[PDB]
């Protein structure tokens, strides 16, 4: 399955060659004892009020502060090695094809500095179809982001202060993961309620932010690569070019970035007729859904989930229990066949990675409408030759994210929780607008420590670009410095 595990070594131009070269000198931040003190103080200095206060560090039991200290040092941003090539190609593309507004931002941007831009320049909240937003600096509003990065952008929505839709398209491929304490079971309606003497709460594990495909904004983000529409998929906008056909405009070079990221052609309207294998229906009757590009986008995210859980479980010498949510299948779902592509691609990447998942024990698909998909069914086993437990258990049922792993079948495993995030929002998203129970994003920030540990304004040492980790199927999960040393 795609992407291939071996035979890789990304091509990289001279431009991306050097920026990855300069990453070999990025010092890996080392954790200590005063990590909690900086988080506690910077959390009090955060200019925005939390949705709930119970997830704050100072309200956790002091006997657990030593473990929370290690959890602060365990946080890092994370991208696929596939995405690393795209980031470097994007920087190169913006360096030459950027307008007068974009060029002062993107040139001389190191790789790690671009990741840092994708972390700090997010809005606090950024949701709904009309783009309701709240910035960390306090400004709020709705809409107005399509102008960001152009000649007629208006403050406070300027490229130097917020992200453009081109940035958000790449930020959707950027994840943040960390060990975490679980404040409550993590049901959607938890709203930060704490039951101090509960008997069913797995209190610590791993939390990983996954971002689905945003498909409802026309001509923007994953719509550009997955939905084949009349207005967008034209020859004048870069669509329909061959592999080595050189791009001579900005639109052609932008489409080249994504043709070569997904390793497939894009399509002009009319070339794609629904065959229900690569081309399926969308919600617009006159559009066409690219089932292949949707699979490859989910494939990238699933590699990050499985390789990250395998690294966390390997460090504590345990087996990973991955609580898998359907990111992009909730309020962001756009095709009825997305969930089938979701689970088909998940099982594909589980078999393709294979022995690279020797420390993954169980995959739990929670809140999915499909109950069986190929080898995936409740209680099934994805056979992997050489696996310590002969394979990976599959469970398909509604489950609270932090429900205690009390069963003897799962006793002592490392609970790895995925949650549906946003590329242009801090952990919780609408959590920062006092909406605590509307999505899995806001429910997670009410039940874990992501609002501080996955916050680049609070956990400044370990949640920055200088701590970027690369999920490579070949080399595992490594810090950006070690990945650069081992591929250059
Ligand atoms: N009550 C529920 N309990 C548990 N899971 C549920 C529930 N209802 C739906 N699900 C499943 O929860 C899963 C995820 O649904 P979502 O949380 O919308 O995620 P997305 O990726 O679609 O939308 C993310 C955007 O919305 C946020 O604001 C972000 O910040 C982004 O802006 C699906 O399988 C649902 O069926």
């Amino acid at each position: 399955s795609w992407p291939a595990v071996t035979g890789d070594s990304p091509h990289l131009t001279n431009f991306g060659r050097k920026l990855l070269k300069d990453c070999r000198q990025v010092q890996k931040p080392i954790g200590g004892y005063e990590n909690l003190g900086n988080v506690i103080k910077l959390s009090a200095e955060f200019p925005l009020e939390f949705g709930v206060n119970s997830v704050k560090v100072y309200r956790q039991s002091p006997s657990r502060l030593a473990r929370i200290n290690e959890e602060v040092a365990s946080a890092y941003p994370l991208i696929h090695e596939r995405t690393l090539g795209l980031y470097l190609q994007y920087l190169e593309h913006k360096c030459r094809w950027g307008n007068a507004v974009e060029k002062p931002i993107y040139r001389n941007l190191s790789l790690c500095g671009f990741v840092q831009r994708l972390l700090v320049k997010r809005c606090a909240s950024f949701f709904a179809r009309n783009d309701k937003y709240l910035l960390v600096s306090g400004e709020s509003g709705a809409s107005g982001f399509e102008a960001v990065g152009t000649r007629e952008e208006k403050a406070p929505l300027v490229l130097a202060n917020v992200l453009s839709y081109d940035d958000i398209k790449l930020s959707a491929l950027l994840s943040v993961s960390s060990r975490t304490e679980f404040v409550n079971e993590g049901e959607r309606t938890n709203c930060g309620h704490v039951d101090l003497n509960t008997k069913t709460l797995e209190r610590h594990g791993v939390i990983v932010g996954m971002i689905g495909a945003r498909l409802s904004r026309r001509n923007l983000m994953e719509f550009q690569d997955i939905v084949i529409a009349r207005q967008q998929n034209t020859r004048e906008r870069g669509y329909g070019m061959a592999l080595d056909e050189p791009a001579t405009t900005r639109d052609e070079d932008y489409r080249r970035l994504w043709r070569e990221f997904y390793a497939t052609r894009d399509l002009i309207h009319g070339q794609a007729v629904i065959d229900n294998q690569r081309f399926g229906p969308s919600k617009n009757k006159m559009d066409v859904f690219d089932n292949l590009v949707m699979k490859r986008r989910y494939a990238i995210s699933f590699d990050m989930l499985l390789l990250e859980a395998e690294a966390r479980a390997k460090r504590v010498k345990k087996l990973a229990y991955i609580h898998v949510v359907g990111f992009g299948l909730g309020v962001w779902k756009a095709a009825e066949q997305q969930e089938r592509i979701f689970m088909e691609t998940f099982e594909q990447r589980m078999r393709t990675l294979g022995n690279r998942l020797n420390n993954v024990g169980l995959v739990h698909f929670s809140w999915f409408s499909i109950t069986h998909c190929g080898g995936l069914s409740n209680g099934s086993l994805i056979e992997i030759p050489g696996h310590p437990k002969d394979g990976i258990r599959v469970l398909i049922s509604k489950r609270n994210p932090a429900r205690k792993l009390s069963d003897p079948e799962h006793a002592g495993m490392l609970l790895v929780v995925s949650y549906a995030w946003d590329g242009n929002a801090l952990p919780g998203n609408e959590f920062w607008m006092k909406m605590l129970q509307s999505t899995g994003d806001s429910s997670t920030a009410c039940s874990t420590l992501v609002a501080e540990l996955h916050n680049p304004y609070i956990n400044t040492k370990f949640c920055n670009g200088g701590n970027l980790h690369i999920a490579s199927p070949e080399h595992g999960v490594l810090h950006i410095a070690e990945y650069a040393k081992r591929v250059i």
